[PDB]
């Protein structure tokens, strides 16, 4: 029964300064966004392979609509509109690969992983530096 689906608490973030910063994110704009990123709340539908994913903080709301294997737009972690693509790497895991529509930047990618004790572990990508974050239904 147990899938995506939830309003999960984070217990864990890693790395989430350093992605922005590979990003180009100035200081005193990655001050702002670690602290409000300390306590999201983050909604997750799922019915099979179509999500819907709400990550809310008191400065910037993400929601996302796709379904796997179908192109959709959103943005990158530092708010650049990008194509994106998310594929099923496994079982319990999807992974997002990013492509800018405007410019360039950074090779930038998602992943979400159901892990073996109910957990959900999501990681975001800038080139070689990856943010780690664990969250479990509230
Ligand atoms: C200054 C501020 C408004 N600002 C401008 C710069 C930038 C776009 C980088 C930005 C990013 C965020 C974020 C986030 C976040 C990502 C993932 C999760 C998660 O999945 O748990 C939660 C939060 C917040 C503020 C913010």
């Amino acid at each position: 029964m147990p899938n995506f689906s939830g309003n999960w608490k984070i217990i864990r973030s890693e790395n989430f300064e350093e992605l922005l910063k590979v990003l180009g994110v100035n200081v005193m704009l990655r001050k702002i966004a670690v602290a409000a990123a300390s306590k999201p709340a983050v909604e997750i539908k799922q019915e099979g392979d179509t999500f819907y994913i709400k990550t809310s903080t008191t400065v910037r709301t993400t929601e996302i609509n796709f379904k796997v294997g179908e192109e959709f737009e959103e943005q990158t972690v530092d708010g650049r509109p990008c194509k994106s693509l998310v594929k099923w790497e496994s079982e319990n895991k999807m992974v997002c690969e990013q492509k800018l529509l405007k410019g360039e930047g950074p090779k930038t990618s998602w992943t979400r992983e159901l892990t073996n004790d109910g957990e959900l572990i999501l990681t975001m990508t800038a080139d070689d530096v990856v943010c780690t974050r664990v969250y479990v239904r509230e």
